[PDB]
C-alpha cells in the first residue's frame, strides 16, 4: 500500500501495535560473540543492545578493536550510517579512536547528557574553548572551535588532532537537544529541519566516512534518524515513490543493528516524518 493511506487505515484501527509486533517477529538474528566476550562489559551501556559481529566497527588496535557500534550499509540509496550508543566514561576516547579512523566529518547526538534525572551519556566533548580534552589512552585532542544554540538544535564546530601524526580535521556536532524526556514529538517539523541541516552540511555526503549517529543506546531516536533519511532520498531516485515501502526499509536496516526503532509510537513518528518530508521536498 501506499504510505500515507496505510497510516490512515492503522490509526483508524488502531494497529499500531500489531505492525510494530509484526516487525520484531520477521527481524534478522545474528550472532553478536565479541560483545559479549568478559573482557567487554564495561564497554556496553546495556547488556541487551549488542552489534552484531558481520558489521560491528572495528578499532584499529591490536589489544581490543570492540566498540558498540555498527555499519548500517543501504545499497540502492547509496548512503551508509554508523550508529552507535552515547559513549561511556570508560569509552570516550575509543569513540573519538572511531571517528578519526572511519574519516568521519559529522556527530548526531540526538538525547541530552542527563534525562529522566539519570546520566544517558558522558560528557564526551569539551564546553569552553580555553578547556580542550586530551584522551592519554588514544592520543588524540579535541578543541571546541565555535558554538551556534537555535531553538530546537545546536551545532558546533570541533578540532581532532591525531597527536601521533600532528594531523588536524574539522568535526561537525549536530546537538538535537528538545526530544521529550518521554514518548515522540507531537510535530516532525523540528526534526526534519534538523535532518535538513545536517544533509546540508555535506556529512551524509560519499567525499566523506559515514556520519556517526547516537542517542542513549543507538538504536530508538537514531534509528528513526536513519530510517527517515534514507526513505526520502529513495522518494526522489525512484520513478515511482508510492512504491518505497517503510517497512521493508526499517527491516533492511536491522539486518546491521538490532532493535531499530523501539517503540509503537517509534514507527508511527517515522510514517508521519516521511510523509510530510516529502511534501516539503517538492
Ligand atoms: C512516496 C511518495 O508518494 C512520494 C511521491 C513524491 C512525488 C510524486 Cl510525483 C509521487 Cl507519485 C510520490
Amino acid at each position: 500500500m501506499e504510505m500515507e493511506k496505510e497510516f490512515e487505515q492503522i490509526d483508524k484501527s488502531g494497529s499500531w501495535a500489531a505492525i510494530y509486533q509484526d516487525i520484531r517477529h520477521e527481524a534478522s538474528d545474528f550472532p553478536s560473540r565479541v560483545a559479549k566476550l568478559p573482557k567487554n562489559k564495561n564497554r556496553n551501556r546495556y547488556r541487551d543492545v549488542s552489534p552484531f559481529d558481520h558489521s560491528r566497527i572495528k578499532l584499529h588496535q591490536e589489544d581490543n578493536d570492540y566498540i558498540n557500534a555498527s555499519l548500517i550499509k543501504m545499497e540502492e540509496a547509496q548512503r551508509s550510517y554508523i550508529l552507535t550508543q552515547g559513549p561511556l566514561p570508560n569509552t570516550v576516547g575509543h569513540f573519538w579512536e572511531m571517528v578519526w579512523e572511519q574519516k568521519s566529518r559529522g556527530v548526531v547526538m540526538l538525547n541530552r547528557v542527563m534525562e529522566k534525572g539519570s546520566l544517558k551519556c558522558a560528557q564526551y566533548w569539551p564546553q569552553k574553548e580555553e578547556k580542550e580534552m586530551i584522551f592519554e589512552d588514544t592520543n588524540l585532542k579535541l578543541t571546541l572551535i565555535s558554538e551556534d544554540i537555535k531553538s530546537y538544535y545546536t551545532v558546533r564546530q570541533l578540532e581532532l588532532e591525531n597527536l601521533t601524526t600532528q594531523e588536524t580535521r574539522e568535526i561537525l556536532h549536530f546537538h538535537y537537544t528538545t526530544w521529550p524526556d518521554f514518548g515522540v514529538p507531537e510535530s516532525p517539523a523540528s526534526f526534519l529541519n534538523f535532518l535538513f541541516k545536517v544533509r546540508e552540511s555535506g556529512s551524509l555526503s560519499p567525499e566523506h566516512g559515514p556520519v556517526v549517529v547516537h542517542c542513549s543506546a543507538g538504536i530508538g531516536r537514531s534509528g528513526t534518524f536513519c530510517l527517515a533519511d534514507t526513505c526520502l532520498l529513495l522518494m526522489d531516485k525512484r520513478k515511482d515513490p508510492s512504491s518505497v515501502d517503510i517497512k521493508k526499509v526499517l527491516l533492511e536496516m536491522r539486518k546491521f543493528r538490532m532493535g531499530l526503532i523501539q517503540t509503537a509510537d517509534q514507527l508511527r513518528f517515522s510514517y508521519l516524518a516521511v510523509i510530510e518530508g516529502a511534501k516539503f521536498i517538492m
